DNA sequence: ATTATGACGCT
DNA sequence: AGCGTCAT
């Protein structure tokens, strides 16, 4: 009843760029704009691996992870842009720098948590309170929400999508009580107005379009964001949760896309998020552990407490290359050359990071994979990172891994290496 | 023969 | 610490 918390204390948004790497390439090369196009890395093997796909191309069934030669079978006129190559490896600098552009604009509106290269969570709670004071009990015009969907509406008593969007919006605004400044539905609505403004600013100043979700926590904001893409934003109210979750596959919720989600389905014999409400907190804890059990118990009711962490910069800077099939490194000279290439890119990124962000990494992590292992990493060892120098870093990396060489021969490397990975971590202010 | 990342949890 | 999971 009156003591039962409802997880409506915050307004949280998740902003995610539409087909991000593609938009970066389309801004640079107008010939790619408004075309079925994809971004690919490498080229020799099957025309390269697709990593981002424009919405026009998705209509043909082109997807991420598809080989470009295969995508071309679905979409003969597919245009491609290739990821830059430096020191023999894909170099993602252009996209990282474009990411910074967006993150800096968002940070003008509120504190953000960088969640990936192309998305950030936003805690809008305080910004909403402020805007509410400005409004002075003034109603919110639908004009202020020109790209917003209200999940679950319209309902009750309509052919085209934009018209549906507006009907839903009008039902929502018609029911709002703007008299109450602590009304969670009102707070979300004002949050959506701010997110419209943030999204407009992003597009004006970068050229990039994005989608967004607005709700009361990160998981719902994230789910909302994906409900209407591209170039639209979705508000998921506390009230919409029971209907939304009643047919929502468990795997769609962030963190349940893998083995745990699979275990939830298997052990409990259920399919949808809403079916979780029927179990006690202790029951869920017994199957999935104290922490997961509590989290699932609240989450299936639309409640989640993870804070938007104030962190705009990545916590690690890493460089990685796979050496698949026949290209696996089988000589010490090979291993040393590629560690150097990786270390050189890393030094470059580290030096720029130190200048821009006044911090220095203190730990170097070195990871490899050996031919045969089905695991991402076979071995992960750390050493001290005392100087931003590529030759030293690569020499150190070699030293920590050199014992993995089964070969009785000094020159040879066995079993061959199918992945190398250098990662700088444990930053300190400088 | 996706690849190149990046965060966080467990013990 | 080194490993595993989940994600973009
Ligand atoms: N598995 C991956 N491997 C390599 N790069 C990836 C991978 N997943 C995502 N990326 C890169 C390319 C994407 O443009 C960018 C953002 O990813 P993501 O948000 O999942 O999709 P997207 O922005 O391309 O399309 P959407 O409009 O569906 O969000 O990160
Ligand atoms: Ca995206
Ligand atoms: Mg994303």
């Amino acid at each position: 009843g009156p003591h039962m918390a409802t997880g409506q204390d915050r307004v949280v948004a998740l902003v995610d760029m539409d087909c991000f790497f593609v938009q970066v390439e389309q801004r640079q090369n107008p010939h790619l704009r408004n075309k079925p196009c994809a971004v690919v890395q490498y080229k020799s093997w099957k025309g390269g691996g697709i990593i981002a796909v424009s919405y026009e191309a998705r209509a043909f069934g082109v997807t991420r992870s598809m080989w470009a030669d295969d995508a071309k079978k679905l979409c003969p006129d597919l245009l491609l842009a290739q990821v830059r190559e430096s020191r023999g490896k894909a170099n993602l600098t252009k996209y990282r720098e474009a990411s910074v552009e967006v993150m800096e604009i968002m940070s003008r509106f509120a504190v953000i948590e960088r969640a990936s290269i192309d998305e950030a969570y936003v805690d809008l709670t305080s910004a909403v309170q402020e805007r509410l004071q400005k409004l002075q009990g003034q109603p919110i015009s639908a004009d202020l929400l020109p790209s917003t969907y209200i999940e679950g509406l319209p309902q009750g008593p309509t052919v085209q999508k934009e018209g549906m969007r507006k009907q839903g919006l009008f039902q929502w605004l018609d029911s709002l009580q703007i008299d109450n400044l602590t009304s969670p539905d009102l707070q979300l609505t004002v949050g959506a107005v701010i997110v419209e403004e943030m999204r407009a600013a992003i597009e004006r100043e970068t050229g990039f379009q994005c989608s967004a979700g607005i709700s009361h926590n990160k998981v719902l904001a994230k789910l909302a964001c994906g409900l209407n893409k591209p170039n639209r934003q979705t508000l998921v109210s506390h009230g919409s949760v029971p209907q939304l979750f009643s047919q929502m596959p468990i795997r769609k919720i962030r963190s349940l896309g893998g083995k745990l989600g699979a275990s939830v389905i298997e052990i409990l014999g259920i399919e949808y998020m809403g079916e979780l409400t029927q179990f006690t907190e202790s029951q869920l804890q017994s199957h999935f552990g104290e922490k997961n059990g509590s989290w699932l118990y609240a989450m299936c009711r639309g409640i989640e407490h993870d804070p938007v962490k104030p962190r705009q910069l990545p916590k690690t800077i890493g460089c990685s290359k796979n050496f698949p099939g026949k290209t696996a490194l089988a000589t010490r000279e090979q291993v040393q050359w590629w560690l150097l290439q990786l270390a050189q890119e890393l030094e470059e990124r580290l030096t720029k990071d130190r200048n821009d962000n006044d911090r220095v990494a203190t730990q170097l992590v070195v990871s490899i994979r050996v031919q045969g292992d089905k695991r991402l990493s076979s071995l992960r060892r750390c050493c001290a990172l005392t100087r931003y120098d590529a030759h030293k870093m690569s020499h150190d990396a070699f030293t920590v891994i050199k014992n993995c060489n089964t070969s009785g021969i000094q020159t040879e490397w066995s079993p061959p290496l199918t992945m190398l990975f250098l990662c700088a971590t444990k930053f300190s202010a400088s």
